[PDB]
């Protein structure tokens, strides 16, 4: 019921140097989860292996995942395969509109196995993902 | 003569949750190697860097490798380049038939430099790889 | 003014087993930097995450980077995105002529955001990169 895992991939630690930092993002997400009667567990890593371990744990616990894989979105089959194990919903979030930039950003290995996908609505995208999981 | 390195990539630790676990696989491989008069050293990691170090060691020791790179099979040039250094045979194994699934799984950076490749014969594929190395 | 970061990616630790080793390369680069009135800080890792941290530090310090990403050159969007943060020049170096080999080596995620690119001039490529940064 309560626990939602928010997982951020490579370079998302560099947020705010917008002016919103990753710590600020964690704080916004936590607050919104509280207002929605959820607990958000937010994690970020530049390491593919660390991201896979976190997905493994969400699979074993049957908890939902909101995932912004950063660059790995367009490149990693390993991450996609880890996510394919999830039984609870997977929501893909991108801060920027990945369809308005380079062609390589318009393909995601994650989109076809995600429940849904939100892009280009900024940091609010994460909050809106939270809200979707709350009404489901 | 005796030593064969079996290297498993990302997500192969999730075997059995088939019902064959990775530990079970290690056990099957070891037994078969013993019956063939070989020693199997089996290793698994979700970390590309760890996989590359293991390939580096096989190159320096001039020992054979049976490799199931998981997702990295379709994506990693770095791993392919590490494997290109091997002087002893490289056998590529996939549990599933990667040619019966998504198009992206039908390209391997490893196949063109491998001695040969076995797919879709399940866990027995590893054992059959062992047997090939024993008669060569 | 003085500091230039030279960053080597996966498999570059295997140099010399040419006969030039990575340690030898570090030594050549340092000497040339000294003769040019610079300091070269040379680093190598098989770990994408480690490479990204080093790029993050160059971005925060506003220092230049000479980067040979190895295999990650052709595959990593995450590394490209990290490098896009650099305000000082980025020079891409490849020891081999990547345009004379397999087709996959003829695409780089880094070239379009690099100041310039040197390939196929061997280890001297790094020294020539140093010299460019010295006259700019
Ligand atoms: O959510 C995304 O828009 C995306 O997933 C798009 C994806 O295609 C891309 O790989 C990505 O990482 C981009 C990125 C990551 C780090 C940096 S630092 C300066 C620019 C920059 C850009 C990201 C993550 C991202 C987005 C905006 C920002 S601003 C500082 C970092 C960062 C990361
Ligand atoms: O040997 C393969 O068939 C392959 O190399 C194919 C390759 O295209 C793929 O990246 C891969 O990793 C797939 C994978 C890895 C982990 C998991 S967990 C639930 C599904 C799943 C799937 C694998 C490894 C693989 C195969 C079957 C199974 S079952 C649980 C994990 C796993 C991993
Ligand atoms: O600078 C390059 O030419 C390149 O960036 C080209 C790039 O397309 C490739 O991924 C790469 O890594 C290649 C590589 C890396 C390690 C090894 S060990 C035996 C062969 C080999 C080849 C490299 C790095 C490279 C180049 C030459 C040598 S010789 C031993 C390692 C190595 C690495």
């Amino acid at each position: 019921e309560l626990i939602v895992n928010v997982i951020n991939g490579p370079n998302l630690g560099r947020l705010g140097r917008g002016g919103t930092t990753h710590d600020e993002l964690v704080a916004l997400i936590e607050r919104e989860a509280a207002e929605l009667g959820l607990k958000a567990v937010v994690r970020q890593s530049d390491s593919e292996a660390q991201l896979l371990d976190w997905i493994h744990q969400a699979a074993d616990a049957a908890e939902p995942v909101i995932l912004n894989a950063g660059g790995l979105t367009h490149t990693s089959v390993a991450l996609r395969d880890a996510c394919a194990e999830l039984s609870a919903p997977l929501i893909e979030v991108h801060i920027s509109n990945v369809h308005a930039r380079e062609e390589f950003r318009r393909h995601s290995y994650l989109s076809p196995i995600a429940t849904g996908v939100i892009v280009g609505l900024g940091i609010q995208g994460y909050l809106l993902a939270l809200r979707y999981l709350a009404e489901h």
